[PDB]
DNA sequence: CGGCATACG
DNA sequence: CGTA
DNA sequence: GCCG
């Protein structure tokens, strides 16, 4: 089992999920208490298990896996012995943690607005809206759709909608494509949000389009909330349902052609699984990535990559599609 | 012990 | 600060 | 909380 998320295949579904859900509350505890440390070694023990062969039955089984000390192992020994871990389930029903879930899930809401509310007593969402002055106008956004953005998106919405965008972008600029990133692309069939990459084949033709899809989409009265130079941006858009609709969070992001390899590998995620390839590719291979390139600060020169394909083999790492990129 | 990804709105 |  |  090598050490960094990016060197395995992670696939969507797994044989340790109880066992990599239960480390996974204890990552987002330290999340809400501000140890961005110890979250990362949950969500690492979390990730080693979901890439293992077959289920961990037995403690000896975490001997000499990476990112299994004391603490997780412990966990797992108690979820193995018991069904059931205490630490775990009393961070379940803490007022803390079920309330900095609650107000870290609103759209606009971070973990340190989250934790000043908590701090000045505020518990539900009606106290919220019973002192609205103070929210901004994300926040408000945020909580005025809360409901609808509390429901999953489902893979079968995800075609209309992308049919939508792509006849924005259309009008915006003939030849500019759209391509479905994030969740949807690793294999997930449902998302908290529909995530979109958009580019043109002519390098420099992308250069001011995101304002012109959003004010042709805001004209077909698809959005309900959008934060208007730009290229990324998050709105909540008007999705079609039996008699009605509802409020879907999308992003949509834009990258030259010569970024797109990069923006691609970035956006489609998981989360996780680009901390840990950034974290690799610097402290292994001293270059230094992110969503727009692959930087080699010794040479000062950029990699220029025309596929994911290329970046994996830049990196010195065997390429995983993206249904084995759910770290 | 230091480090923990790296951007844009 | 929020967001990906 | 863990590797290195
Ligand atoms: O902090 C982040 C957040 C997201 N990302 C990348 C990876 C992630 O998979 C992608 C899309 O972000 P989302 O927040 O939309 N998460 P995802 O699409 O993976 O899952 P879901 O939308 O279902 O929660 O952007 C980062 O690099 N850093
Ligand atoms: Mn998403
Ligand atoms: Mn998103
Ligand atoms: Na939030």
């Amino acid at each position: 089992m090598p050490a960094y998320a990016c060197q395995r295949p992670t696939p969507l579904t797994h044989h340790n999920t109880g066992l990599s859900e239960a480390l996974e509350i204890l990552a987002e505890a330290a999340g809400f208490e501000g140890s961005e440390g110890r979250l990362l070694t949950f969500c690492r023990a979390a990730s080693v298990l979901k890439a293992l062969p077959s289920p961990v039955t037995t403690l000896s089984q975490l001997q000499g896996l990476p990112h299994f000390g004391e603490h997780s192992s412990r966990v797992v020994q108690e979820l193995l012995e018991h069904g059931v871990c205490e630490e775990v389930e009393r961070v379940r029903r803490s007022e803390r943690y079920q309330t900095m879930k609650l107000f870290t899930q609103i759209f606009g809401v971070g973990v340190k607005t989250a934790d000043r509310w908590y701090r000045e007593g505020l518990r539900t969402l009606d106290d919220l809206r019973e002192q609205p002055q103070k929210l901004t106008q994300q926040q408000k956004a945020g909580l005025q759709h809360h409901q609808d953005l509390s429901t999953p998106v489902l893979r079968s919405d995800v075609d209309a909608l992308q049919q939508v965008v792509e006849e924005a972008v259309g009008q915006a600029l003939p030849g500019a494509t759209v391509t479905l990133t994030g969740g949807f692309r690793r294999g997930k069939l449902q998302g908290h949000d529909v995530d979109f990459l958009i580019t043109h084949p002519k390098e420099g033709q992308e250069a001011g389009l995101l304002p012109r899809v959003m004010c042709r989409l805001q004209d077909q009265g698809l959005i309900l909330y959008h934060q208007h130079a730009f290229e990324r941006s998050f709105c909540i858009f008007r999705l079609p349902q039996p008699g009605s609709w509802k409020a879907v969070r999308v992003d949509l992001v834009v990258a030259p052609v010569s970024q797109f390899p990069f923006a691609l590998l970035g956006w489609t995620g998981s989360k996780l699984f680009q901390r840990e390839l950034r974290r690799f590719s610097r402290k292994e291979k001293g270059l230094w990535l992110n969503s727009h390139g692959l930087f080699d600060p010794e040479q000062k020169t950029f990699f220029q990559a025309a596929s994911e394909e290329d970046i994996f083999r830049h990196l010195g790492l065997e390429y995983l599609p993206p249904e084995q990129r759910n770290a």
